[PDB]
């Protein structure tokens, strides 16, 4: 049985593999290549409690300076087999998370996209909203929405930490007994699917959520 | 103070090496490796400009500090963007000439930023399973082609930008055509394109 890994761990493995390939291609310093080779081997190896023969072979191929694009493709495809994809909730569970939102519905998602997703986010332009759903560390379905500005700028996304097309996302806290609430937020990728593909550390996502208060 | 003119792919390359350096600062804990990457990055950027100025000098100084921040990076990218000569969209009359056989042809609307990062312009017409591509050759002449783009999407390295992407088989428009896999989304393709020679080689290997 293949070890199960999370989508963000797959994204991380892909990231370090591509970083290594770029070092092979463009960095002429022998000792630097060795340092990055070792770092990459460790970065990938540490994800698994347990590496099997296929991963051992992939690592061997990765550690060769003649690593090719075709070889990378094959290795990425192999690593994808280990991923447990994001599980879209049933309509009844989704509605329980957004009890005050009538008629709510999550757009269809391609299977690869669920394999790289730590959360699912979609925009409803009519209401200028982004909806976000995810599971917490206890595997409970959670959801929120906020206003997403129409203005898009270049900046680093607060969730994935990559330089991207971002918009200001503002969430209202639950309204207290006196009708008062806090409204906080920050810039995040307008396109949450691309955001998820860029997300290699899920703690960044959870930190974003917590910062909304 | 006139700004040295650079090409969109050169800006993309500069952005690429800056992000690479930041990731080394953040994740690679080896003093000598950091210094090597710092020096390479400095050289990569300096060599693109040749003629620099006080703004570039200041940007390089900030980049060379291991405390480089995201906010500083965004500021530097915005400054460097000011040096780029964007892709020039052709007038409709000129576009017509390039595609004489195609009627009612019209380029989509493109954002200003997207033109600053574009070495070519590509768009899809799903009704005909077609991708159109326009570009300027090395003699600055406007050129265009189109072909069938498969509806099948796979993960793989793009023949144009050389990055791992969502690619589809493109066949330039009986006979056998093997095709080449390229990004379905040409705007994203362009953003990933840091070496113009890869694009030209792709063109050459069609025609
Ligand atoms: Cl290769
Ligand atoms: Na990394
Ligand atoms: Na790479
Ligand atoms: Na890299
Ligand atoms: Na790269
Ligand atoms: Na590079
Ligand atoms: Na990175
Ligand atoms: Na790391
Ligand atoms: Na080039
Ligand atoms: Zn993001
Ligand atoms: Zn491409």
């Amino acid at each position: 049985m293949k070890t199960m890994i999370y989508p963000h761990q797959y994204n991380y493995i892909r990231s370090v593999i591509l970083r290594l390939k770029n070092v092979y291609k463009t960095v002429n310093d022998k000792e630097t290549v060795k340092v990055i080779q070792s770092e990459t081997y460790n970065d990938i190896n540490e994800i698994f409690g347990h590496i099997d023969d296929d991963i051992e072979e992939s690592l061997k191929v990765l550690m060769n300076i003649r690593l090719s694009n075709k070889e990378i493709e094959a290795i990425l495809n192999k690593f994808l087999e280990y991923v447990v994809p994001f599980e879209l909730p049933s309509p009844q569970k989704l509605q329980k998370v957004f009890k005050k939102v009538k008629k709510i519905k999550i757009p269809q998602f391609e299977e690869y996209d669920l394999k790289v997703s730590s959360f699912v986010g979609w925009n409803e332009l009519a209401s200028n909203r982004k909806y976000i759903i995810y599971y917490d560390e206890k595997k409970q379905l959670k959801g929120l929405y906020g206003e997403i500005s129409n203005q898009v700028v270049k900046g680093f996304c607060t969730i994935c930490n990559k330089e991207s097309n971002v918009s200001l996302f503002m969430k209202k806290s639950k309204t207290n007994s006196d009708g008062q609430y806090v409204k906080k937020g920050d810039y995040i990728c307008r396109d949450s699917i691309h955001c998820n593909k860029q997300l290699t550390d899920i703690n960044q996502f959870y930190n974003f959520i917590d910062k909304l208060d």
